[PDB]
Formats: structure tokens, sequence, C-alpha cells
């Protein structure tokens, strides 16, 4: 089965590589006309130079998939999508827009009968050789027409067993996929994942760095009560391992952070200031407005902005009260 | 090699019977004769009725286990076996004993010679089958000793594959045990393991709770802008089961969830009153003398607390106050 | 001077009377006959009945202060007041309007030259007495004429000592209002005053939890419980921190009194409502990359309060019931 | 009546001079020379350098007030006043001292017959003229006793309107001074106190910084409609306006008008903040009741990442950020 591809980089392409190598014929394309010649070099990729040539190089109806940048890049690309597409062809989104973008979008498109796909693409630089979880959102046809073109890029059952409680067949999210919903409920989803993650890494680190200053009654602001209940070294790296079998907060997350504390057991080569690609945000901004408290995950993300010193004026504002006194 | 075993309750019974079948023999105790009989039937095992019989029943130097109600029981225990095992004999506290209580144990028992391991242990039930995470402190040669035991419990390398960086041979920490350090260390890291647990859970059930609630728009206190955003009615136990693959939140939390979340679409028949063992309070209790920001783990216990009514003179003292300035009403 | 009124609740109803007793012509109006009733009988205080009336008896160029439900009902008057009033006419939003729809309210309003004044209204039910504290938002010449209305709600400088530094003329900050720039600036301070509001009463309230429950040792096991063996009067520490304190705030001061009425604060559910301004806050703070943990973790006990919580409670159990 | 005082900082002094003027006998001690000169020569003050010195200058029974640095130092001098003094007499510890140390000290000090009265002490500098906020435990008779002292470093009831409700006669609450039960039981309210501080310093701080990055969609995460925040607010100015007639009227909204009046950018101050201690205690007794504290506590978790002590976190989620997502830590701007 074919596919269209607009934006080409860590992700839009790994994609692309795993679609071709399950058995899919993949025709890609980018701005930056680099990456478009790499990719049409290996198994059933074709390298295009406008969306015309795409949407012509490909079966009505036509499955075309955009992983660029968020914001204004996403818009103008989907109102160019709207000339250079026709009725019956659907429109795979599976970058990092916001659940909101895809309503101006999908109503944009869903005029000239161009369907909107929002996908929720998770997985990152594992998602080729591990597959890509998607939280696909819209039409129940459209969606039905593309799930060849998921399935090849999910990582499928086979990557953990089966739910103890799954008995008779097995459905599209025990592969790594899902119709969401509507409009949106793709992205949506994937914002929530971004929420947990940050919540998730956040719990992890928190302790991790409780261990590495389990030894405050040796290094001697309040006056510490007790030094001798503070007086412990951790084999930071070790700890994070022993927890890797037998315990309850196993997580890819710990596999990852067992790796990163192997390589560099201080990690040194990282400096402290966390980004924040707004889907964290967004999910903060989600359960304010459902009147869902949420401090975990939204207390999770404050310390990212912290960590990027954006605390700072109400910093000089304790310091200037302090003063005061 | 040879074991002794006191308590015998849903854990305690369960190492005995993972070490006894490991190919180590265990002398067992209890306070209920009947526990102590149903571990009597068992290969390579044998019931006491006191703590002198016991020690005269394992060769110097003894290695006891103590897998009992933590506080008082643990202590007194402790306090007897001090009365009852020679000097070189070492004392493994698998219990729920809070660190700062080890440092007590310690010097009380090097006060007869005898060495208290402090043994951290994870998992659950399924630990008889998998293995218990462990977590061991105290003495470097005592644990050495009584190593043989901490290996048997474990759940074993085989459990997980290899770390990519592991290149060669298999260190104490990829059998699933650790000595983390002097005596206190092992609870200490059990404490900490926990507050994760919370922090974990809690950043699950918040993230499912927020697609619970994306239908706002759907029924209709705030004015809720642009209410047409939120108008989803999430199949969340579909998205609990996708994410179990192909993501980064995958988790054995997560794998339960979506278990659980199978079973019982709307969780109707469950609690919401979360109870908190204590682990979770000292881990919180460390964070704050270090100097450790951890408002995520915090904040999930404190949500614990909040869900047990615990909130209530504040919530009183937030509604007086609201009377006082707006003649606010509560609905 | 001469100025409308829509909505006579527990705030316009008070505002009027304190504009009226500072020589201001009011002309009130709301559904209810009888809420119109009542105040035609007060002093520099007019009875209609009609939008129309109402535009009809104030002389050009007008101001109308619109004090309402926020929301639809909100749209609604200011809609039909753009047929309602002809140009260089002044509308005062005084209730308690996302900043956001003060700009659809003024380009709506652009459409027949009608100045929009949203006032962020602070005060309560002590305002008719005390003042109320405004901060409004729009156009320097609109807010320029509408300025001596503002003066009167407000307090005055009077109301509590100048700042040290404060040298010279009473500026418009230190008498109890200030335009705080375009149209929103106004709703959008008071929104974040709210914020604030939220994080003060917090930061009382678990605290008198506090030690409502130090108490905890003469009843997840308590290391020490003879450490937790005070059995303090909440009634008496709400009262001491009054003088001489770090803490003292007109909070602690109504806090005061609520304990002195009610020492166990019985007769509340603490189910604990949020109006919106405390929400609008936190996406206004999540939105610019200002981490506000303090502010709104507050929010999240209100809406904890209510139950809000239960799915997460339920996931939790449900999760504890397998490992 | 007659009052001794060992310790003399910027608190220890202050309270001399106002019971000096409110007409009692001042007994005065700090190691320093210089410290012990300059409370000599002033109404009714006395400036010795032994502690036995002090006790033969006082009349039995006595009343010494403490105000010395809090741990080491506070404990070494109640030792030091088991001997000197002598049965029936009683300890004024009004230091920044752990409830948990009052404890001690009180056990100590009843095995040679005196009585600890414990004495939070808030105000600031400000209290010299205004006065202290006394929260005062120990034993119900030993309070009687000293209470006269504690009425005159208080500022009366004549700082603040009488609450509402309040009927006839002044009560001590109404003073600015409390017994607030047993041993211990007052500087475990001052600790709370001090949360409470932390709480409504976080809350004003995070409200200004939302104000001052309201001009955000002028100037990563994409933004959502930023013509919703294009406003350049006058913070100096909102400070001080709010202090009449709003709802977060309070001393702290004072201080910060001010320090927003001599600085209205803060551009000199470090955004690297203390906490003293009774901050951690509060966030301590909140966990071990189940009482959850999470505004009180953030506000301190706050300060904590204001230092640095978020480091390795930082790094873990950085290190975690890379290995899934090969995420790349922006640079230092």
């Amino acid at each position: 089965m074919q596919l269209g591809m607009i934006g080409l980089g860590r992700m839009g392409a790994n994609i692309v590589r795993r679609l071709a190598k399950g058995g899919h014929d993949c025709v890609v394309y980018d701005h930056d006309p680099d990456a478009v010649k790499a990719m049409a070099g290996e198994d059933r990729t074709t390298g295009v130079a406008s969306l015309r040539e795409l949407s012509q190089r490909l079966s009505a109806p036509r499955v075309v998939w955009v992983m660029v940048p968020a914001g204004n890049i996403t818009t103008a690309v989907i109102e160019e999508l709207a000339n250079t597409l026709e009725a019956g062809d659907i429109v795979i989104d599976g970058g990092n827009t916001y659940y909101r973008d895809d309503l101006r979008h999908e109503k944009l498109l869903f005029k000239k009968g161009i369907h909107l796909l929002d996908c929720g693409t998770s997985g990152g630089v594992w998602g080729r050789e591990r597959g890509y979880c998607l939280m696909i959102g819209g039409d129940g046809d459209a969606f039905a027409r593309a799930e060849p073109i998921f399935a090849t890029v999910a990582p499928g059952v086979a990557a953990a067993p089966r739910t103890p409680g799954r008995d008779g067949e097995v459905a599209p999210s025990e592969q790594g996929y899902l119709h969401c919903g509507p409009c949106g409920s793709g992205h949506f989803v994937k914002m929530v994942h971004n929420g947990i993650e940050y919540g998730m890494m956040a719990s992890l680190a928190e302790g991790l760095n409780i261990l590495r200053n389990a030894d405050v009654g040796t290094r001697v602001t309040a006056p510490l009560p007790n030094p001798e209940c503070y007086q412990y070294d951790f084999d930071i790296p070790e700890v994070a391992e022993v927890w890797r079998r037998g315990s309850v907060i196993g997580s890819w997350l710990l596999d990852l952070t067992a790796i990163a504390l192997r390589e560099s057991p201080d990690l040194a080569e990282f400096s402290g200031r966390v980004s924040d690609s707004g889907e964290g945000r967004w999910t903060a901004i989600a359960a304010i407005d459902e009147g869902v408290p949420a401090p975990v995950l939204t207390t999770a993300l404050q310390s990212r902005f912290a960590s990027r010193d954006l605390d700072d004026f109400a910093n000089k504002a304790l310091s200037a009260m302090r003063k005061q006194f």
C-alpha cells in the first residue's frame, strides 16, 4: 500500500524506513532537499520535488502524512495541501500540533472532500526498530483506509506480552495504534501521554536526587537536626539497576536512566536546562479547564520551568522582601 | 546454606519457600503455632516454639531473618535475639523498618557482637515466583557471609534483559540485590523506591482522570471558556492498552493499570480513599532535610491525605474566609 | 456626574450607594422589578425597566457600569448596549469577565465607536463602606472622563498610611484605583489578584490545619507520639497573629472573626467553589512559562475538595489491588 | 518588675529597650564587649559579663530571657543557667529553638526546680517601636508570673482594631501574646507562623512573575493566541493599588510595594533564596500529621530550586530526554 510524507527529520524519515521494510510503497519529500535524496536510495522509496508530484505519484484515495515542526509551518502546508489534493484524499498529521489547531485545518480540508487524521506519534530515536505508538483521530473510513500504514509503523503486539485478561482476538491497541475518536482526539491523547511522561521522569529524578544528597550529614539553609541519619554515599548507577528486576517502578524510563548512569555516573554532559515542547502545558491547561486536580503532572512541568530560570522575578521578589524585615 | 526465619505472614512464609526450594535449610518460628505448623511438611523446613530452641538448632555463625509487623514488634524480637544468639551471628531485618530505627538496632546488637543486616524487601506476593528486589545495608563481611540468601530470594539477572552498557560478567545489582552501604542504607533506598511508586501511580491516575473529563463540554462554578474543545468520550482502557508498547510511559504499573481497566472500564467498584505506608512520608521528610525539591513525590503523598478527608479544616477555613469577604455560599 | 448601572446584586447595588453618598446620579436596572424597586427609593437612584429608557435618561457623553454574572449573560447585555448607545459612550465592565472576552467585547463596540473600560472590581461585601480596589483597562481618555467615578468607589489614600518614599502628590494607585493599560489589562490584573488571594488563603488554611492535628499522638505509624500532644486554641492563635507578626493580613482578620463565631468552622462543609480567575491565572502562568506551584496547588486543593480527584483515587486503588 | 536578658543581637537588645520604657529593671549580657557596653548606658539597664554576676544582680524569684542563636549555643546557656539560677526562678527562651529541644531543656531545668517558658518571637526590626507577637508555652503559673514581661514587649490591643465579636474586656490574644499550651507549644505555633510566611511570600512572588511576563506575546513551546499576552504592566503601581480596598491587603504587600518603589525590576537582587528551618519543620509536622500542605511545602521547595539543589534531578530529566527522543539541551540564553 502507498503513502505520502512531507517533512523528513529524526522522525518523519525513520517512519518511512519501517514503512518500506514492512512492505509499503512510500513517496517522500521535504523543503530542504537533502532528506529527499538519501531516502529515495532505499527499498520502495522515491523522492518527488513538490506536493503535486506526490498526489499524482499516489493512488486515489490518497494518504498524505505531515511530520513538519508545529505552529505556522504546519498551517501553511495544510492550506497548500488544500489546493494540491482532491476528494477521498485523507491527510495524516503526525507532528506535535495542538489538538485545537487540527479543528480549523480539518474544516479547511472537509470543505474540498480532503480528510484529516490527527496522529499522536511517540517512540523517538527508538521508533524505527521498536515501533512508533500512534493515536489517530478523525473519520472512521479515512482511518480504515490507512490502517495498513499505521500497523506497519506501530511496534506490533509482539513488542510485549498480551494483557492478562484479553482472551479472544487481538485489537488495534494491542499492536500499538488506535482510532482515539474524532478531530483533535488523536493529538489530545499524545498531550496526556506527555503529561504522564513528565510526571513519571520527575518521580524517578526527584528520588535519585534524594539518594545523591543522602550524605548531607557528612557535607556540613536550616541547621540539620540528626546529621547521623544522613551519612550515606549511594552507588546511584547500581540502585538504578537493582530496581530493574523484582520491584514496582520497573519502566522503560528506568531502563534508559540505568543506561545514562552506566555511561555517565554523575550525568556531567547535561547542564540542567530542561525544555518543554508545549504538550505538558496543554495537559496542565486541559486539567484546569476540566477541574481535574493534577498537582503531580503540573508540578513536574513547573520544575522544568524553574530549571530554565523562569522563576527569576519571583526569586528577586522573595529576596527584596526578606531585606525589608 | 542454613537460615532462620521469625514471622510467617504472607511475606515471611514465601521467602522460606523461595529459599528452601532453591536449596537452603530453613528453621522457622512464629507467635502462631498453626502458622509454624504450615512450614513443617515443606521440604528442607522445620518449626520451633522458642527463640533459644531456634539458635540451638542453627550452626554458629547463625543468620536469622525477621519478617514481622514494623515498629515495637520488630524491636521486641531483636531485643531477645540479643539473648539467644552469640557473637559473630547476623540478624536480617527484612521488615518495613524506619532506617533511623535500624541505627538503634545496630548498636543494641554490636553490644553482644551481633551484626544487623537491614534488607529492604519489595515486589509484593509476585516475588515468590518472580523474586523480591532486595536492598541490603550494614557490615560488608556480614553481607558477604549472608549473601547466598539475598542472591536466592532475588529475582536474578534472567528476569530482565541486561543493560546496554554492561560489558562482561554479572554484578550483584543485575541479580536484583545490592549492598547499598552501611547500616540502614537498604531501608533508605527502599523508602525512596516507594516515594517513586507514589509518583508514577499519581502521574498515570491524574493522566487517566484528564481523559475521563475531556467530555466536560457535553454536560453544563467556573464558566468553562471554549467548551467545544472538550467534547471527547475517550476509550480509557484501550488508550491505557495502546501506550503499553511504542510509548515512553511503558511500566509494570501501566501494565496493571491496563489489566485493572479491562476488568472494570469506569473503576466503579473501587474505594476513592487511598491509604499511605509511611515509607512515602519518610521519603518526603528525607527530601526536606537534604534541601531536595520533591514537589512531584510530596504532592502525590498529600493527594493521598486529601482522599481520606485529612484536608477538611483547611477546606472549612477557605469556605469561612470566602463567606466573610464575598458572601460566598457552598454549593 | 451621571452614570449607568446594569446588575444590582451584593456588588453593583453597594457600588451605587457608595457612588450616591459621593454625589453621583445613578440609573439602576436588573431583570427583577423588586431589585429596581428598593433602589428607586435610595438617594440619586432612578428605577427604569428598559435599557433604552436607561440610555435616554443619560446626558451624552454617557458612561454605563455592567455588573452582571460573567459569560453569556455579560455578552448579552453588551451586544444589546451597542444598539442602546451611539458614539462617545463609555461601557464600564466591572464584573468578573475573562480578559480574553474583553477583547471581543471591545472590537464589537469599536463598530459603533463605544469605548470599553474593563474594570477589575475588588473588595467584596465590605465595599459600600471600606471602598473597592479597582484595576481598569482600555482608552487613556475614556478612563480620563470616567476617572471621578473610579475615585468615588475606590477607598481613597486615607485607607492606609502612604508607602515610605511616596513623596508629593497622591497618585491614582494610592487612592485604591489604577489604569493598568489597554483593554483587558484591568480584568487581567484582577484575575492575578485572585490567584494571589487563593495562595494567601490556602497558606493560612493549611497552617491552621497543621495546628489542629498537632494533638495527633493522643489518638503509617507515628515515630515520637510525645512530639504531637498539643491541643492549640485555633481562635486565639488566629487573633495573636494580628498584632506584631509577619503574617498580618485582611484574610487573617476575617479568619479571626469566623473562628470567634464558630471555633470548629462546623457550619462549613469544605466543598469550596472556584469562580474562574484562579484557573485563568494558572493558564496565564503555564502559557508564559512562569512556574506557579504555590498558586496552582492552591486551586488544585479546591478541585480536590469537590471530589474531582475521584476517578484518580479509583485508579490508584485499582493499581494497589494487584502489586 | 525586674528581668534578666542573655544575648543582645537585633532582637535581644530591642526587648530590653521596649521593657525599660515600659518601666522594668533590665540586667543584660552577650560575650562581645562592645555589645554589653552599648546596652549599659540606657534606662534601668546594667551591662555585666558573668552569668553568676547576673543572678546576683537579680532578686529571687527571677525571670531571665535568652536570645542567643538556636542549637548548640542556646543549649550551652540553658545547661549553665541550671547552676547559676535557683528553684522557683523562670527561663524565657525566645530564640528560634526547635520545639523538640524545649522538651529536653524543660527536663534539665526541672531537675533544678527552675521553670522553662518557651517564647515564639516574631515581628522583625520594626518590633522595637511596634512590638513583637509572642507565642508562649510552659507551666500555667510560670506564665501568670512572667505575663507582665510578655504584655509589655507585645504591641498591645491599640495596634489594630478589636476583632468584631470580641466582647468586653481585652483578652491576651488581643494584646499580641498567648499562652499556647504546655512546653514547646509556643515555638511550634511560631514554626507554623513561619511556614505561612513562606506561603504568603511565594503567592505574592508567583503573581508578580505572572504580571512580569504578560508581555511574552511580543517577545521551545509555540504560544497559542499571543495577541492575548501583550501587556507591559507597572508592577510597582499594581503592588501599591492592591494595598487599599482589596482582599490581599497584608504587611508583606506593604513591604513588596516599598521594595518595588525603591527598585522596580528588582534587578540588583540575587534570586538565590535562603530558608531558616522553621519552614522545614512546618512541612515535616504536616507530613507526620497526615495534613496535606502542598501550598506551604511547594513555597519551601521553590527556595531549594532557587539554590540549584534540583541540579541532579534536572540532569536526570535531560539524561532521560536525550535517550528516548535525542532531545537537545538548548544553550544558556
